[PDB]
């Protein structure tokens, strides 16, 4: 047997009130708040990447190798 | 056996009030906050990358190997 | 058997109120907070990489050997 | 057996108020607060990497060699 | 067997109140603040690699070896 | 008087305000007020004996939460000759 | 007065303001104002015994919170004569 | 007077105020006003005898948590001939 | 008069500021005003008796948390004749 | 007069201001302003016989935070005649 990332919660009464609860967090984005106020942005671009925005990513993967999450604003030239 | 990352709780009783809860977090981001006020930005790009924003990436992965989470402005140029 | 970041609680009574609980963090990013106020911010870029913005990244793997979690503004011209 | 990294708590009473609790925490980025107010920042990139921002990094593996966590603001040319 | 990073706790009690608690904390980056006022920055970069900015990792892994945490702000130009 | 201009330009942006006064803004916030949470209560044998005569009696296993913004938040009040 | 000017640019802002008076803004905040949170009571043969006349009591297990913004907040007041 | 001016440029901002009032601004932060937060009691034979006359009286276990604005908070009040 | 000009450049900002009056701002920051922590009180045999006439008695397990901005926060007030 | 000025340059930033004041800011800190924390009391047998006229008394486990921006905090107050 292997347990991995595993919540676990077991409760036993015999009169009363019992609350039992299991809770499971793998590859989250929680939150993310932004404020932007009288803000100036002034971009020129001449084949480039650029990038002022709110990104969130969340990625959860099983048996992945060699994945990316997140790949933001580049310029990739190979050859 | 094996146990990695495990949340385990057990409680007993008989009369009265019980709570039990487990709880998990694995590859999580959590609480980003961000203000710019009156905030002068001024870009001039030519062929590379700039990055100004917000970014928040969470990656969860099982067996993956060479995986990258975020890569966030580069120029990648390989023969 | 092997135990590898894993969190116990264990409680019994019999008369009263009775509080179990467990809670496990494995590759958490918590609590980023950034505020930029009358900043003024001039760049300049031709080929190159630049970052000035806010990055949160978090990764958990498992049997994951040569992974990357963050890579940010870099230039990366290999032959 | 062997136990790493494990946090375990146990209680028992008969009459009265019993509280159990554990945490664990492994790669956690906690806590990061950055204010820049009135700031002038002036940038001249040529081919090269400049990072002036914020970032924060929480990587956990498990039976992982060679892994990077966090890699920022490099130029890399290998031959 | 083997123990190693482990908190335990025990208690027992009759009649009262009874707390039990276990905390654990490995690779863990908590409460870093920074503050810039008033400050003027003037940078020029030909090829190279400047880092500015305020960066925090942490980094959790067992059975890894040969592992780099953190590498900011480098020219590495192996043949 | 408040002036702004923006003469032979590509892209111009001309904002001019006399008086600004900003509001109050919540993003991604949470608020808790008057709030009662978590409240656990065991009695096995209680003998309770009330005798009111004109006035306010508040027994037992009371749970309140008040939010008042204009008026006053009261649990027992026992009072007379409440005029204007 | 209050001029701001730009002129021959390719990308221009020109903002003028007269007064400015900026407000509370909560960004990812959390707040608490008057919680009650984890009480936790346990009793087994309590003997209660209440005469009242003409009074506010309050007995027994309490849990109360409040928040009041132009108001008293009060639990157990035995007055008399409020007037205005 | 107050003059911001920018000529002949590629990018130009220009940004004149006259007078600014900043305000409060609070990102991720916690606040905690009038908290009662873990409180355990265990009572095994409590004998409790209240003869109230014309008064407030708070008695047993009590958890409150008050915030007030622009008032007054109390938990036991007997008083007389409150006016204007 | 205040004045900030900038001209014959690629990337310009001219700002000008008559009066500025920064306010409060918290970041990442935590708060505790009248906040009550971690109370344990045991009791296995009390004898209480109360004889209360026109007076404010606070008795038992209390615990109080109180946050008031412009007011007063009392526990027990016996008082009389409260005018204007 | 205040004048800041940039003149023939490739990245140029003219700031100019009068009059500044700056204000309070928090940057990762913790504040405990009337904070009780971790109070413990044992009691087995106590005896207590409370007679109050037109009095306040505070008896028992009595535990309380206050925290009082424009006004007072009391425990306690047997006043009488209070005016304007
Ligand atoms: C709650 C309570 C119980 C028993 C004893 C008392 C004194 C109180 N407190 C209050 O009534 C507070 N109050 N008073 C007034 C004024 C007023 C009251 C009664 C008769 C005529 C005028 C009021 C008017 C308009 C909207 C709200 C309110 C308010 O909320
Ligand atoms: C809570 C309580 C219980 C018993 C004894 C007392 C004194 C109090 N306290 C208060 O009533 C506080 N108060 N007073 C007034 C003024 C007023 C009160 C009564 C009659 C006429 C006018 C009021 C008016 C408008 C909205 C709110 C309020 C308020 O909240
Ligand atoms: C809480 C309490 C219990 C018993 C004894 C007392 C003195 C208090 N304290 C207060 O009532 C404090 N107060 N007073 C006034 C003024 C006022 C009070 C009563 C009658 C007429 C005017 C008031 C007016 C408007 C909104 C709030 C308030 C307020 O909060
Ligand atoms: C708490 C308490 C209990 C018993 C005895 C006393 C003296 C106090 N203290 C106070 O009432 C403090 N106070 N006073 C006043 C003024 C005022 C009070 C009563 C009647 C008329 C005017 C007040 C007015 C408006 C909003 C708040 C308040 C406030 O908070
Ligand atoms: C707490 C307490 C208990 C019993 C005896 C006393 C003296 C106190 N102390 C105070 O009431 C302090 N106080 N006084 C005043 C002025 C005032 C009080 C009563 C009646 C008329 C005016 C006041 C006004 C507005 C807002 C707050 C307050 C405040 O807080």
């Amino acid at each position: 047997k292997t347990k991995q990332g595993v919540a676990e919660a077991a409760g036993k009464t015999k009169e009363g009130v019992l609350y039992v609860g299991s809770k499971t967090k793998e590859g989250v984005v929680h939150g993310v708040a932004t404020v932007a106020e009288k803000t100036k942005e002034q971009v020129t671009n001449v084949g480039g990447a650029v990038v002022t925005g709110v990104t969130a990513v969340a990625q959860k993967t099983v048996e992945g190798a060699g994945s990316i999450a997140a790949a933001t604003g580049f310029v990739k030239k190979d050859q």
